[PDB]
């Protein structure tokens, strides 16, 4: 089997991206971010707490005559960016653009943290990390992914972000036209539940590549690239007036600058975001200093290609027996 999927952008800044995802019978379609850096589906639902709710559509399970609660199973994630929920737990069919699972545990929630209320473009998350990392207790369940995967053509599924565009999420199957030259294929450790591997260098604009290891997480529920603290001040370093900012919290420049592009480095290969993609906007309604879209990981504890870096890719998430990440231009 295969499925294929559109994903759109929730605003005009790519903040984060949507997907339809079908849960029930009948269904009922919830637009979720799907996000490689975890290993829960969770959705808004008719358990959520009342006031939490704000504009998300809403799963209701006893409308779905496949719904059957798993019993004593109960939920609880918090997210890197301080963000949170939990709730419980019920399995049910979910299907992503024609491919369908049985049995798929959906975790519904009674609580959701501020920034979750706040957003009303986004109805819950799907997990696509690794199952070690999914939070359900006492029994931890699997991913949309690892319940799908021996069920597909080949065990891999595809990111190709958009930027400022709609873009695609494709199960089973790599779409040769829509990436440009080969795919790489770069190691992945596991250890920590995430797509992890090793970034060979970066450079600047158009300058010299600089060869160095640099470990992180490709992460699709990242918006931005977050990386050590001596390659982000040698990017912005190139933006005149640029500066880093404790009271924004990260790196601004003028919104009036042009910005250089920033490469990173898979195995021999190269990898260009442009710079139009790094700009996130005035900070403020009406200001004229803009957000970085690439940020220092100091204090996180581990590098992030987020959406800033995997858009300007066609992006193979490999769940072989010894999973790979594959890259390509497009």
């Amino acid at each position: 089997s295969t499925g294929s999927a559109t994903t759109t952008p929730i605003d005009s800044l790519d903040d984060a991206y949507i997907t339809p995802v079908q849960i029930g019978t009948p269904a009922q379609t919830l637009n979720l971010d799907f996000d490689t850096g975890s290993s829960d589906l969770w959705v808004f639902s008719s358990e959520t707490t009342a006031s939490e709710v704000d504009g998300q559509t809403i799963y209701t399970p006893s409308k779905s005559t496949t719904a059957k609660l798993l019993s004593g199973a109960t939920w609880s994630i918090s997210y890197g960016d301080g963000s949170s929920s939990s709730g419980d737990v019920y399995t049910d069919t979910v299907s992503v653009g024609g491919l369908t699972v049985t049995g798929q545990a959906v975790e519904s929630a009674k609580k959701v943290s501020s920034s979750f209320t706040e957003d009303s473009t986004i109805d819950g998350l799907l997990g696509l990390a690794f199952s070690t990392l999914n939070t359900v207790s006492p029994t931890q369940q699997k991913t949309f992914f690892d319940n799908a995967k021996a069920s597909l053509d080949s065990p891999v599924f595809t990111a190709d972000l958009g930027y400022h565009a709609p873009g695609t999420y494709n199960f089973g199957f790599i779409d040769t036209t829509a990436y440009t030259g080969s795919i790489t294929y770069t190691a992945v450790s596991t250890k920590q539940g995430f797509w992890e591997w090793t970034s060979t260098g970066y450079a600047v604009g158009s300058g010299t590549f600089k060869s160095t290891s640099i470990d992180g997480i490709a992460d699709t529920g990242t918006t931005l690239l977050y990386l050590p603290a001596t390659v982000v001040s040698a990017y912005w370093a190139q933006v005149s007036g640029a500066k880093s900012s404790s009271s924004v919290g990260g790196y601004v420049f003028p919104c009036s600058a042009t910005l250089p592009s920033f490469t990173f480095g898979v195995g021999s290969a190269r990898i260009v975001i442009p710079g139009d993609y790094i700009d996130f906007g005035p900070i403020s309604t009406g200001s004229s200093s803009c957000f970085g879209g690439i940020q220092s990981s100091a204090g996180i504890g581990i590098n992030i290609f987020g959406d800033v870096a995997l858009k300007a890719a066609f992006v193979v998430f490999n769940g072989a027996t010894t999973p790979t990440l594959g890259f390509a231009s497009k």
